[PDB]
């Protein structure tokens, strides 16, 4: 009857999300500036495992080699302090205006080799605080006009960039992995690699395919309406899912970055389901914006909501699959065939099956009712706690 | 100053098409059904090079082998009498009841058995009446709900189905090549393989890779408010656009398949200049339906109207190209320098080229503007005729 | 621990609903037709209250006076045998060929005419029956191309439809309002009075407003990315909610009318407090259709599903209006403020209030944090049945 | 052959729109603040007939009562120095921080009647400037969660407010109209009074309706899916287009805020025909960004943009409408007959006319093709400037 959650989940947040000011496109910040040291603090005492950061979070933009050795002791005295991990990194490349055509597909050639040589220095950073993963967001990668960039030549310079982070990667023998996080627009009228599916195709054109995953948000494949369940299954199907972002989105419309649990109800139920029966043993990590109405207290409460919310659905999705009534609705739906191979015995013995065609009966098939209905009203029941 | 398609611009049609009843989910058929014979009389008259079919639009179902034969030599003969081409074929696993849950991921074992062989059937009569292509559409392959279908199961029978096709055509010596479309919706309430990216990804886990391809369709990718364009511009950087299907949608919404052109215009502009810039050589394949308000010269005059829409924007887009004073501003904003490799000097040369971090002028770097508005606002000019 | 509905709950259904065959726009039914008094007796035993029916649900189509006689009086002996009611009838004015470009605002003046007239016959019908509303859904009044219809000549003959129905009901006597149920789109590419809103504006414009109020569905509504708590919110202000129609949507795609609960969870929790704490007296009336994938079997529990979502849902709402501490988080929100006017004390009394601008300090005002996310995580724990 | 604006073609841009430095939601300006004279200078240079504003554009936040009266003099001086005239005006009640959770709407009552005071002094100055237009957009008016607001109370709010600046302005004599902006969500996850449907409902509740309209915009509306022309058309025929703000957007997502023509390129078509056809006589005002990857001369370069592609389509839209073979064409689709009454016989008389029923031909009628393709492609035609 407890959700309190420890150390042991492993809920991680991003330095960006808590201490998210509240400046929008239409309003100033509601918010004064969290000290990172503080966010690692209060998120400890909240029971989160550990936190993320770009570079620009920890390290603010043209430190000199000196503030930056400072700015790294304080924040590994916190993370000591508290016992936190630091299990992903990423960079910003995306806030300063030389990123604003992109990073890595900038036209700029110029652009291109100081979004790398920015990104380099991080890993290493990234590496020294204990990172397993690295992440990559190309928030600025794309057009608002057909002419602006050609996206073949863009897809090559992408490629060579992620190629080149492996060669260094490699040749320093890191232990860490890249995770691509797609979405789909905003802040470019159209981003390069929209949605989880266009990131893993490209992911089998790097030199080193192996080094690389996605880190899919909750959000952003929202945003073009699909379905995230869907996209996640499909990602631990190719052996992908390295990491991922957990937040609520209210259909399509602007990135909103709500508190995991928030937005779309039942893809959160079904998402934990998921990731609990496929064993997922990375992070959850939140990526959230805690809305700018709110003031510090809000902000840890809307940050608590998040691993709430998770340790609720888990109960619950793991109450559903656990009741006999749902095994015995899930055999009636023929889940248990779906898992059963079509052909084992062969092209040759298809082809010979007169069962499978000359004698097939379509309309007899075609009168068995699913039954998904009252498969879902479980799921549904299970979801309220209103099983009987 | 002419719009007049010819046999040589590769135009074709599904016979599904001008051949649409228009039924739709609220109301009756406005028009009777069109005999394919006439069909493909009608197409040759306005210039078309050629047309497709699903098993069921050419032979109904259920026919006996006899009759079978009788509709496959009226269509040869029809074929004959007018030069008239069959480069692309495919197979209806979406009306028939049957496949209510899919066809070849539907939790009835014995369903897709069936679905499997309903498909070879149709390959052996695509391969005779000399088609290169064999579309898949799985419009039934998906859900309503959540745990109607355990989507890495439902993954693994649809490898296993393309697979085993694969090893089909490969054991028959076939000439012929498979591609995929997608689509994110509609009929059921999410689809598998949702877009071009997810189609591609899962394509790299099948067995013989280079044996299947996409076949993108203009409106689907827009249901998903993605860019059509960019989607074509990463399959052919993959060597994956085996295939297109031209149309207008507008917006996100129920799937429109209004005439090419219609819809978003810029985005039918921005196509038309890549395929063509890019040298894509297979059918221009429309899949449209006309409007249920329409009578058979309605029918005839929306064909029409996809043809003249794409020649009228291949003009335009190669006056754009060949317009010097695009290309002059195609410089200024750097298209030029997107094309060059961002590091052909190696990852260690870039480490030590102090010019790209250490001395790299962030500030003036930033002051440049991408010069993207002028630009575009001449793609605008040529598109509506009103340059100079 | 029970939610079993009971005639005084209000539950309704259409005809339509459990009686769709599972025909849609890309397959063949897989369901058999539906006798309606047969559907009236399996609805009876669930629980509901009643049913509505469009005039060709009840009467085929092209029937002689004789056989409509016949098919009523069947009806009618159903209705006696269960207590079963019929609160509401509309008119189908979309599935006839002849409706192809609208009912009201076809084009054809002659059809105009023969739509208004079939519309009359069944108004006369739905009140022998009892009806108390009469709902209109203008399905194919629209366009899919601009020149087709002229938006304001469009509106002057929809607005003269409805103030002849007016003139007729008046001058007949009958105790009847009509309501008009809104939708964005399909089948239609952009259907007349899209919204909520829009039909309310619409309505002021009529001969008798008092007559009109709207229908609006839940899913139409969400077809728009709105929000349709808020959309309810403004038709009971405006003292126009006289019906609604229940189901779920997931998200911007086509019309799927998936069960009430179903689609968006959160949103129909806040729709189902705002009816209640409103007094919505009015029919809780299901507009859903079993999905195609389901038997006769399918079709019932997804019918008690509807009816058993909002049973809970209304326990749950309860429950968080009741809570004291929700009550307490509602004060701190300030919620009770929002409920007082801004000037009570009149327009020169704020003129003159110097701590209403002069002297008021916005620094202060600005730093006071909303509380909104303590408030909802109150809310989401409530739905779910995690409250200590 | 030219496209040359002129002051009499009465083209508008706000001040914020040219001046806008590249804030957005991920990243820094990327110009320089913009001097307001500068920004009427460049703007008369150009063609423009004259400026609009929010009280924050022109008097910065906080100014003292001799700051102020420095801004108007030096503006009203480029005013006299150009001929540019300032139709209308609007205030900022959506960036400071107080105004996180709304102005007129706020759920602080001490917010509310400061926000009616800053408007209201504004009001004053848009007169003194001679403006005949205020516009209204409540942008921080709504909510992210759904116990936060409650909607009924809210429109209490929203109304008190309007209706104080409707007797404030009556008992100062003023010859000024408001006009209220739709906008469906962005920077709230959903936003009151979202489209212009619901806006024009919201007016005929006011005290004096006559005093206000609609000011809306191409992709607000489009960013609820729906049809701009088509909502257009409802505010004309209400008479309530008071204003209307021109632009771009590319479908569902962020407010893009495109140069006019960019977006959804038939619909600009369209509108232009119904603005020029309805004889609309108010300004042209642009809201639009120059995207941020701009330098200054692409700033100018997009604004110059937006009044040739009105001037272009407005060309072609006039040779559409005057073409003999497209007057031919709307007469063989019925758009004469939409235009004539469908009863001005009278209901009687619509009742004894056996061949509005008893006697229709309903099949005959049903076998009328619209021929809608065919004036669409004529339209089409048109529009690329490709008619013979
Ligand atoms: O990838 C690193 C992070 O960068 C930015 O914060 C993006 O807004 C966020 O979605 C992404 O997760
Ligand atoms: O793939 C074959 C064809 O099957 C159906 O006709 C689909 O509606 C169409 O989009 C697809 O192209
Ligand atoms: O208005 C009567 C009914 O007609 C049709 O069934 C529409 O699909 C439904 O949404 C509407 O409620
Ligand atoms: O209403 C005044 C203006 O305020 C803001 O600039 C809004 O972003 C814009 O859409 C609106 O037109």
């Amino acid at each position: 009857m407890n959700y309190q959650p420890t150390p042991e989940d492993r809920f991680t947040f991003g330095l960006w999300t808590v201490g998210w000011q509240g400046r929008d496109p239409f309003g100033d910040a509601t918010r004064r500036a969290l000290d990172p040291v503080e966010s690692v603090r209060r998120l400890a005492e909240l029971g989160a495992h550990g936190v993320t950061f770009h570079d620009d979070d920890l390290i603010p933009f043209g430190s000199s080699d000196s503030e930056r050795e400072e700015h790294v002791k304080r924040f590994r005295q916190a993370l000591d302090d508290t016992g936190m991990k630091v299990p992903m990194a990423t960079t910003n490349l995306f806030t300063h205006p030389v990123f604003k055509d992109g990073g890595f597909t900038a036209n700029d050639r110029d652009v291109r080799r100081y979004a790398l040589r920015k990104t380099i220095r991080n890993i290493d950073l990234a590496v020294e605080l204990g990172a397993e993963t690295y992440v990559a967001w190309g928030g600025r990668e794309g057009a608002e006009s057909g002419g602006a960039k050609d996206v073949r030549d863009a897809l090559d310079r992408m490629k060579e960039a992620f190629d080149l982070l492996g060669e260094y990667v490699t040749s320093q023998g890191y232990d860490i992995r890249f995770a691509i996080e797609p979405k789909p627009n905003e802040p470019r009228g159209d981003i390069l690699l929209p949605t989880v599916g266009h990131a893993l195709a490209f992911i089998e054109r790097l030199e080193r395919p192996e080094l690389y995953g996605v880190n899919p948000e909750v959000g952003h494949e929202q945003m073009a309406g699909l379905n995230f369940p869907h996209g996640i299954a499909q990602a631990l199907w190719a052996g992908k899912l390295f990491h991922i972002d957990l937040n609520g989105q209210n259909g399509i419309k602007y990135d909103q970055d709500l508190r995991f649990g928030a937005g779309d109800l039942r893809a959160a139920f079904w998402l934990v389901d998921l990731l609990e029966s496929a064993g997922y043993s990375g992070p959850r990590h939140f990526d959230f914006k805690p809305p700018r109405t709110e003031d510090f207290d809000g902000v840890w409460a809307s940050a608590a909501g998040c691993m709430r919310n998770y340790l609720i659905l888990k109960e619950r999705a793991a109450a559903f699959r656990a009741d006999p009534e749902v095994q015995e609705a899930l055999r009636a739906s023929r889940l248990d065939e779906l898992a059963r191979p079509t052909a084992a015995d062969g092209l040759q013995a298809l082809l010979d099956d007169r069962s499978a065609f000359e004698e097939f009966d379509v309309d007899a098939a075609a009168a068995r009712g699913m039954a998904f209905e009252r498969l879902d009203q479980l799921a549904m029941d299970h979801l309220l706690g209103a099983r009987g």
